[PDB]
């Protein structure tokens, strides 16, 4: 009879789903009408079937998702865990705002980790209370170290429960985080993504976020609703792009420093950037 499962991963041609109760790895086939109608299936998404044991098991329907992250298809994502690197890869400001506008265009939590501090010298210290300077009061921030262990323990606390996708600069330690966290899991024809659960409930994905940093889909005057700052912000104008208009508070709390300089400059960059085209 109908159970309920989240979808995993897609094997042999055919979609592996995961019993919402207490399940193993049930393969499954879809059957109906998502032929006749267009409703496609992705991991990630939550769905009933039949558990004709005698033989896997066949998906009766698709559940609605609540969003759909895309290169690695990846259906019904909560969090985006942020990894950052002051030193070694080194990760500037731009980069980091370019991720957390996708985070929240998506509409996903973010948490942030400034990885690999067991490298951190002085100088690079600095670079981090810089870093928290700037998104301390924007999103929950997190000092890790895949090898020393530092932070992990704080960081499987967010990841409870929900389905995660890491994200960052390659070589910042998204794969090495993963196997502190868990040890025996890791980052990765195949082209489709997995969920990896976690010891302690919870998932994330086989492959990183939008690791091709891809802001198209975003229209120029959209931009500035993914920068949390830009918004208790009055500006003259209705819906002021916060660039050249004549009053902005946006542009007035800059000049204040209640909104970062880099924010704004990004944020900026990134506005004229989306301008160009047609
Ligand atoms: N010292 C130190 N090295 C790390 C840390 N995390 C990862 N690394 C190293 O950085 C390299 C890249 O890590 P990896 O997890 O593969 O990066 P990814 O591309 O983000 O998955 C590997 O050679 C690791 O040995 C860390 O916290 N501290
Ligand atoms: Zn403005």
């Amino acid at each position: 009879l109908r159970r309920r499962g989240i979808v995993v991963s897609f094997h042999s041609n055919m979609v592996t789903v995961e019993d919402e109760e207490t399940g193993e790895r049930i393969l499954c086939k879809l059957r109906g009408k998502f032929r006749l109608q267009n409703l496609k299936i992705y991991v990630g998404d939550r769905v009933e079937y039949t558990p004709d044991e005698t033989g896997s098991g066949v998906i009766e329907n698709v559940l609605h998702r609540k969003n759909l992250l895309t290169k690695p298809h990846v259906a019904n994502v909560d969090q985006v865990i942020l990894v950052v690197t002051v030193k070694m890869p080194e990760t500037s400001t731009y980069i980091i705002d370019k991720f957390l506008v996708l985070a929240e265009k998506n509409e996903l939590e973010t948490v942030m980790v400034i990885n690999k501090m067991d490298l951190y010298d002085e100088d690079d210290l600095r670079k981090v209370r810089e870093l928290e300077e700037i998104y301390s009061g924007l999103y929950p921030i997190v000092k890790t170290s895949a090898k020393t262990g530092m932070g992990i323990e704080e960081l499987k606390e967010y990841l409870k429960g929900k389905i995660s996708t890491m994200a960052g600069l390659s070589g910042v330690g998204k794969s090495s985080l993963l196997n502190a966290i868990n040890p025996g899991l890791k980052l990765r024809t195949t082209t489709t993504a997995q969920l990896l659960k976690f010891d302690f409930g919870g998932y994330v994905v086989d492959t990183p976020g939008f690791a091709n940093l891809e802001i198209n889909d975003i229209e120029p005057e959209e931009l500035k609703h993914y920068f949390k700052e830009f918004g208790d912000k009055q500006c003259f104008f209705s819906d002021c792009n916060h660039v050249d208009e004549p009053e902005c508070g946006v542009k007035e709390a800059v000049e204040n420093g209640e909104i970062a300089e880099s924010r704004y400059e990004n944020y900026v960059k990134m506005f004229y950037e989306l301008l160009g085209r047609r």
